[PDB]
């Protein structure tokens, strides 16, 4: 309560930080801190690398028991933008658990922010169409600029939609 997913993973990640060697915690607690941690990722204002979670060494608790291989598998799928694997998990994960019915939306749209965010960065994109975007997140042409918007109101990027035309122009973007 009165906090943000982004920052309560940072404070949840500082923890780890804080602590001597000879951890308060134990197996146990990890894998819920690695369930957690993943969770607000999936629900973060602030997150957008997601690679760095997906293999930092707490997770190792959850992935070597298969405790939470399907959270795992999720974030996962948004670290590479896998609409098929995404939605595939989707399809079960998301009707199993309240928080994530809630928020199915968030989750469908922080896989689209993340993909063209990605395309942008890696192929050095920086003047896209709606077409491309929407072919990149499966929003209708119609609709696809509130998406790209949000992205520049999470403060991802710099760049201005050109909707008059269907297009966008981008000019900075965080590191992938």
């Amino acid at each position: 309560f009165k906090n943000d997913f982004n920052s309560f993973y940072y404070t949840s990640l500082l923890y780890l930080s804080t602590l001597e060697p000879s951890t308060s915690i134990t197996l146990a607690e990890r894998q819920q801190l690695a369930y957690d941690l993943s969770i607000s990722a999936l629900l973060g204002d602030k997150i957008y690398n997601f690679g760095e979670l997906l293999h930092h060494p707490i997770m190792e608790t959850i992935v070597n028991d298969s405790n939470y291989d399907w959270l795992f598998q999720l974030l996962n799928a948004l670290t590479v933008g896998d609409f098929d694997k995404f939605d595939s998990l989707i399809k079960v994960q998301i009707s199993k658990i309240p928080i994530l019915a809630q928020h199915e939306s968030f989750l469908r749209q922080k896989i689209c922010l993340m993909t063209l965010i990605e395309t942008v960065f890696v192929k050095n994109i920086r003047m896209l169409s709606f077409e491309d975007i929407s072919k990149a997140t499966h929003l209708p042409k119609d609709n696809v600029e509130h998406l790209v918007m949000r992205a520049i109101s999470l403060g991802l990027l710099k760049g201005s939609i050109d909707q008059v035309n269907e297009l966008v122009t981008i000019s900075w973007v965080q590191p992938r």
